[PDB]
């Protein structure tokens, strides 16, 4: 009655390539197979691994669309996972962006219908109030950076909810590419607290919390709950989420920011690469931020809360905190000043939609020219693309993804070139957990480079990894000069 | 370390809120439960949205190794499938765009460069000589109408895999599928450095004769009863199969047989309307090649049954080609002889029905079927020419010069004639009407023999499920009825002549007309 077992199913049983790790393709040679027993079950190739990389790459350009191809890698991350990573160096600027920002949209709305975000823990919080017994399908020891998104503000679109593992993986995939962490050192997890958009809710097939956008003060206990279960089994590991800026963000920072070691790249990380660009123009004019007053347009949370990146980086070449303020001009929160006639030596951008029919203000006035718009979503804000913003033709780059103009080249600005980094050092050295911490952005100037004068003048080329193992080198230092860590390595540390 | 991986034994999120708890995932899966007919409802939503052109087939192989079961339960919910979405687009995408990708979790490879292996690669999956049944291996030559693609040659088998138990109720877990690498001879292939497979050409010597010699006796030696059947490969190699093993040992072929049976089910069809024995029927040949003449073989093997000599049968026979009607003493006879202007041929042949596996795009006339209208008052057209717009004849025009009078049959799927008189019907003449049905009544019967009877009582248990629109073969949508109705045919040749390891009294074809694509 209870007990139904039989003497007679079999499954044709698959051996030794089921797990991810190592399966390699053909990659394996006859010796191998026939010692795996995999005698015939594979296509009595063998192909080199950069060969067989090129083989998925020639592939993938037979696919036309940006979706497809997702669709594609997601095939290959259960099935020899060092292929979809090691052919991100074939071609990573395009591919590990496109994987990221402007393909999960289309993949999560359209196909985060799977089932397998293996690595990742879809926990609930109505029913699980138990969530560490999950990690026991899955030590403390080789482990490094883990990603828990509440999946509530994507980037294209906000609050999708059980989709938004394809995003933790996403970070966890371009971490370990542009880090370098191994992926056995990283798990991704996605909580799915409701926070739907009634679209997504009104979907039958919606595989995720049932009408559960729920908030109110038991919100950051549950949050809370979970990630004092994540330290009590590890502080030696980062736990790198992504949320909606406005509240939690800063909230759960300043809960866990002090006695953990956690942060999110849209509020800590943009910020660094945005003073890397301030940094770079500073070589080429030579003019500190002492003399160098700043503009805040928009006075957002990543925006306004930028002042406090600038200032305690004025902080090494510059007076106290009341100087900021002085230094620095906030406008266009309630429509300020109904704008700038003095002080112009680095401008910064929209942190609002709004784009701004050209002020050639700061062109006719002295100054060093340095103004950046800083906004993707309407692709312009406070000043229009490059071209004709070089109204006065000097150089500046955007944090919009843009073309160069045509000599008067410029890259596009990610906040993709500092978690990596980032968290590296912390894989490295073991930190448990401020701006001196964070200062690893000046290392983006290390492997910058702008001292040509028209060509090169954006933060760092993105074909390179090798800039984040320069930041690593950097971070590092954060042991014996900034506080707290674990480091005890010498300055080489080549295969951390 | 995630735990319980194996395709078959994964449901996905289909597992209740206790078996998710008590097999050890613990939230890995969504606060969902969905019953797997929700679940279909989902993928094929999910199907829908995207190119669909090929598409779908690279979203099916990753479900298809992801999740066994649903496959066939969103799969048995189809009219697109059985040919578009696998009998095509493979071979128009997986096998040259995905040629550098691999799926062979379930069935295996070898090469003619090592015969060795095959017995220690067999065993390699945990395999009881009893628990088996079905096992297909191809070697990728001629797949289709295209032509050799090396170690693609799964992709067909896999396929067909996929239309065996979603149609013959076979059970996966039981089934395999083989590629025989020879070498292949496209020169793309060899040229492409990105081919995972054997770089050398074709062999066709004893090396290969004793190569697959020595698979097949090793496929019934390691297990016994196993239905050994080779898909859309080389015929000069896959007749000489038949007449070598096929006397102690259980093969067919569907390339040669399962046409030749879903082509005589069509003849009977239109003979319950002729109202003519089969022995009579007169009927012309087109195509006198390799192919064309084992499904003519296929319909002599069933002439005799009504009555008619060897002799007599093949005097009742003309194959014509385009150089002339195969004639005695032409000195290029190509190894037939079953032969003794087509426009001259119909005049005094006055076939009553006649077929064209030649393939020669749009050949018929109107002067050529008013000499069989006017000659023969119900007479077949059937052009079972498999690519779609390279047939002899379009249907609407040949009903309009018969003034409807005349049957049709259709290699390719084809719309409703529509002559404003009357609607008739479509006539598709797949093999999906033969081979499920004749693997499920031989997994019934156990048959060490699949004989000439067995095959003619399937062609013409397919006539009583679709008889007097006027449809001579029956909707694809309704398969999964007519495969129990020809294994109760299966099962009555069967006995005849004493072949089958089993016995039963025929309340136990829906026991072994198992994975029905639900679960529990």
């Amino acid at each position: 009655y209870f007990q139904s077992m039989s003497d007679a199913r079999v499954p044709r049983i698959p051996a030794a390539l089921s797990a991810p790790s190592l399966n390699r393709g053909v990659g394996f040679t006859h010796a191998q197979r026939r010692r795996l027993g995999l005698t015939g079950r594979l296509p009595s190739a063998v192909l080199t691994l950069d060969q067989q990389a090129e083989r998925v790459w020639h592939q993938l350009q037979s696919l036309a669309t940006e979706l497809g191809r997702n669709l594609l890698l997601e095939q290959l991350h259960y099935r020899h996972e060092v292929l979809y990573f090691k052919v991100l160096a074939d071609h990573l600027p395009e591919l590990m962006p496109v994987v990221y920002t402007p393909t999960v949209g289309e993949a999560i709305q359209r196909f985060s219908d799977e089932y397998r975000g293996q690595r990742g823990l879809f926990l609930s919080i109505d029913e699980p109030d138990e969530i560490e017994e999950a990690f026991n399908t899955l030590g403390p020891e080789d482990v490094d950076l883990i990603v828990c998104t509440d999946a509530e503000a994507i980037l294209g679109i906000g609050d999708w909810g059980v989709g938004g593992i394809q995003i933790a993986v996403g970070k966890l995939a371009l971490y370990t590419a542009g880090g370098g962490v191994d992926p056995r050192r990283c798990l991704a997890v996605s909580l799915d607290v409701g926070t739907d958009n009634e679209q997504l809710l009104a979907d039958p097939f919606y595989l995720g919390n049932r009408h559960a956008r729920r908030r109110g003060r038991e919100y950051d206990e549950f949050v809370s709950r979970y990630i004092e279960t994540a330290q009590r089994l590890f502080p030696r590991a980062i736990l790198h989420f992504e949320d909606f800026g406005p509240a939690n963000a800063r909230k759960i920072l300043d809960t866990y920011g002090t006695d953990y070691c956690v942060f999110n790249d849209d509020m800590q990380g943009t910020g660094a690469v945005v003073l890397a660009a301030v940094y770079s123009g500073l070589k080429v004019t030579g003019i500190p931020l002492r003399d160098q007053t700043i503009v805040v347009f928009g006075a957002g949370t990543a925006g306004m809360g930028i002042a406090d990146q600038i200032r305690d980086a004025m902080v090494a070449d510059g007076a106290t905190l009341e100087q900021a303020v002085s230094q620095i001009w906030p406008i266009d929160r309630p429509g300020l000043l109904f704008i700038k006639i003095a002080s112009p030596t680095i401008l910064l951008g929209c942190s609002t939609v709004y784009g701004a029919e050209v002020v050639e203000a700061m062109t006719a006035s002295c100054k060093h020219p340095m103004i950046f718009p800083l906004s993707n979503p309407t692709s312009r804000m406070e000043a229009i693309p490059a071209d004709v913003l070089a109204w006065s033709n000097a150089l500046l780059a955007t944090g919009s993804p843009v073309a160069p103009v045509e000599t008067y080249v410029i890259g596009q600005a990610n906040n993709v070139l500092a978690f990596p980094g980032i968290g590296l050092g912390v894989i490295v050295a073991g930190a448990r957990l401020r701006r001196m911490l964070h200062a690893a952005a000046k290392a983006i100037a290390h492997q910058a480079n702008p001292t040509n004068p028209g060509d090169s003048l954006l933060p760092d080329v993105q074909n390179l990894r090798a800039i984040s193992t320069t930041v690593a080198e950097a971070v590092y230092r954060a042991a014996v000069q900034d506080g707290v860590a674990s480091r005890t390595h010498d300055d080489v540390r080549q295969a951390i």
